[PDB]
């Protein structure tokens, strides 16, 4: 689980989208794992804005967050899960690094902020689902 908690914005992975949140919903994109809902308070993240490959991630099924270096956001295929069939995901980045389905919401960040949240595993690989390209974000 996780989420980021921009101006007053809620980003979560779609699959583990709440009631409230489809019941606050701004926007939402299933070929991304994406899904974001309205707050009442301001959050206290801020989005990275850059093309940084390098990184720190947390991993819940550890209590650790990783060093990383990770793919550029591109259309990945993901075998089936619980959540979706076998399908290609756009936007998603992928990492040599632990990552079980409770994992999904931990955060990927790099000197400029949060680059995106954990939405793929298995294998020893971890993929995230990138949000920088989300300038609507940063505002309104
Ligand atoms: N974005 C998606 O399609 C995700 C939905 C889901 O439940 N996925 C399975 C999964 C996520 C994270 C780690 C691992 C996984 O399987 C093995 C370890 C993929
Ligand atoms: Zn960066």
């Amino acid at each position: 689980s996780g989420a980021i908690y921009v101006g007053n914005y809620r980003v979560v992975n779609r699959h583990l989208a709440t009631h409230n949140d489809w019941a606050n919903l701004v926007w939402e994109d299933s070929s991304r794992d994406l899904l974001v809902s309205s707050t009442t308070a301001q959050g206290c993240d801020t989005i990275a804005r850059c093309d940084c490959q390098t990184g720190v991630y947390y991993c819940s099924s550890r209590r650790k967050h990783y060093p990383v270096s990770f793919s550029k956001p591109s259309l990945i295929f993901v075998e089936a899960s619980e959540y979706y069939p076998a399908r290609y995901q756009s936007h998603l980045m992928l990492a040599v690094g632990h990552s079980e389905p409770g994992d999904c919401g931990g955060i990927l960040r790099c000197q400029h902020g949060v680059v995106g949240i954990v939405s793929t595993g298995g294998n020893g690989l971890v993929g995230f689902a990138d949000v920088r390209d989300l300038l609507w974000l940063d505002e309104e």
